[PDB]
């Protein structure tokens, strides 16, 4: 299942980012709060979710480690708007299978998508 | 024997970044052609090696390719001053062990290599 879960405290870019995500098939879904994806993420099978690094309650980049604890064959991806080579290299080897900054086009958004599978895979 | 091979087509750049690095005890080395680094590489024994992307023969992401092949449990280093988050993960995934700027400081720089060897432990 194409099942995908964005975290992002901007339901603005969730909303975008799932309109494009609901319509090659996939679920997507959006998250105010880590914790709050937390619960699900260990109540359900989820193959690639999405979690950025501005968030309310942390980090996304330390968040990883609880997603390669509670699923190493699972695949994350992080983004954010900060921007940053240095806190992007130890996002790369922690958890996030690509990073991509705030603005991004479908063009490169589908892309991390199908990759993010396959490459899991 | 905290060897290591500096590959850049600026001899400006690995004289200083060669400087800190027989400092603190290691073998920093130069290398304006890649092929070069790769005979030399296939005939002695190298921990960890930076080479950083723009080069005359090719950049160095694909050349990780090649160090992966006839040395898996060797580190390299990609560092490119044209900057970018998209080739710096593809970057990472290949065979970088950490993704750093043209510019950089004895601080990060020497940071890398103490870590390039621990990690590779």
């Amino acid at each position: 299942m194409k099942r995908v879960l964005v975290v992002d405290d901007e339901e603005s870019i969730t909303s975008s980012l799932s309109a494009i995500l609901e319509e090659e098939g996939y679920h997507p879904d959006t998250a105010k709060t880590l914790r709050e994806a937390e619960k699900k993420i260990k109540e359900l099978f989820f193959p690639v979710i999405v979690l950025d690094v501005w968030m309310p309650d942390g980090d996304g980049v330390n968040f990883i480690d609880f997603i390669k604890e509670n699923s190493p064959d699972s695949v994350v991806i992080v983004i954010t708007g900060h921007g940053s080579v240095d806190t992007a290299v130890k996002a790369i080897k922690k958890g996030a299978y690509e990073f991509l900054e705030k603005p991004f086009s479908v063009e490169r958004f589908l892309l991390t998508i199908k990759h993010a599978f396959e490459e899991y895979s």
